């Protein structure tokens, strides 16, 4: 019985001294062994702590003997290492000697100089990464990191999906070209126009000349009681290569209507716009920006709202809303006009100038969305 307690105290020497600080103790009848890993001189402070923390709590044991040890392992991070803690207890009390190990008990993250690297400094603000971290999960800290995605306690995030305030100088080659191609997508110059509540036959027809004019495309989201006697003007907005969406038939505030009566605001739409254009873009703005989950889920279609209100409904004034564009439009932006008042197509020629001259590419909805195009989803812009 001694002389296999002292073997198994030899083994664990002659497999983990170097590189490592031993501390024996006897917790009752238990009998410790803990081999602390050096950074440098000195002891990892978080990984004794870690050690520690089993002790005090978990531990527990009888009549045992038990190890802790760890080993250094990559995070999948650059600049950070995990040290993995393993804690092995053995029964001598038995005939034969019996044991059993944890290898992964816990794991800490540290920095290349033996330092704590917690789960916020892989951003460069934790708040909101706090929040995005949330929703991903929702939907679906002691952490991981491995093959691009974060795991916590396990659920698996892409770490995709927190790249707009994640430190990417953290991420090794692979993650940093994934970065590479979000960033070069991110910063893409486009802004989509946008027009609602036509057609108007005294300012639509306009509105298409000056966007032929300057060789750009737009959507408009239409209402369906505004059809009627203009099927050949929601024609001639199709035939100018713009996109055409839905907008509700009569402009009622939709998440003030019981579900079917709100549904059918928008199906007898599609219905009208499949009638006198043969297909439907599948994409609906709700007046006022009012929607609810019930009424998204309801239908296929992708729901489209806007980042940039140029106010041209509330100006009334040429000048304002070139103001307003020039302030708010950024990349990806989707921009809320009215094709149906005399202010916005007298402002359209320097909108556009100005934009094109800040080396905008103007783009229809499904041009900007594409691949992120959903039923059932909300859009504000190219990426919110
Ligand atoms: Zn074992
Ligand atoms: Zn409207
Ligand atoms: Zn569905």
């Amino acid at each position: 019985f001694e002389q296999k307690i002292e073997s198994l105290k030899k083994e664990k020497d002659d497999q983990l001294s170097e590189g490592n600080q031993k501390e024996h103790f006897r917790q009752g009848q238990a009998e410790v062994i803990a081999y602390y890993p050096l950074q440098g001189e000195k002891v990892i402070s978080s990984v004794r702590e870690l050690i520690n923390q089993d002790v005090k709590d978990k531990l527990e044991s009888k009549d045992n003997l038990v190890f802790y040890y760890t080993e250094q392992e990559e995070s999948g991070l650059k600049g950070v290492v995990n040290r993995n803690v393993t804690k092995q207890i053995y029964d001598l009390v038995a005939f034969k000697i019996e044991e059993t190990e944890k290898t992964s008990l816990g794991k800490v993250h540290l920095t290349e100089d033996g330092q704590p690297f917690t789960l916020d400094q892989l951003f460069s603000d934790a708040s909101k990464a706090k929040e995005q971290l949330i929703k991903e999960l929702t939907s679906f800290w002691n952490f991981d990191y491995k093959d691009s995605q974060i795991i916590l306690y396990e659920i698996a995030l892409p770490v995709s999906a927190f790249f707009d305030v994640i430190q990417s100088s953290y991420l090794l080659e692979k993650d940093a070209a994934l970065y590479q191609s979000y960033f070069d997508k991110k910063h893409q110059k486009v802004v989509a126009l946008t027009f609602d509540d036509g057609p108007n036959p005294a300012t639509t027809p306009q509105v298409l000349e000056t966007l032929a004019k300057y060789d750009i495309k737009a959507t408009f989201f239409v209402l369906g009681k505004n059809v009627s006697g203009n099927e050949d003007l929601v024609k001639r907005i199709k035939s100018e290569g713009h996109v055409v969406g839905n907008h509700s038939w009569s402009h009622p505030i939709l998440s003030q209507l019981s579900l079917d009566e709100a549904k059918k605001q928008i199906t007898d739409t599609e219905d009208v716009l499949t009638k006198v254009l043969g297909s439907s873009s599948k994409l609906m703005r709700p007046p006022y920006g009012a929607i609810t989950d019930d009424i998204r889920n309801s239908l296929d279609l992708s729901f489209i709202m806007w980042d940039v209100d140029s106010l041209d409904w509330k100006s009334k004034n040429e000048a304002s809303i070139l103001t307003e564009i020039q302030h708010q439009v950024a990349n990806g932006s989707i921009v809320l006009m009215h094709d149906i008042h005399s202010p916005t197509v007298n402002a359209l020629p320097r909108v556009i100038e100005y934009l094109k001259n800040q080396g905008y590419t103007f783009v229809t909805i499904p041009e900007m969305l594409n691949t992120r195009l959903k039923a059932h989803e909300l859009y504000y812009s190219r990426d919110e």
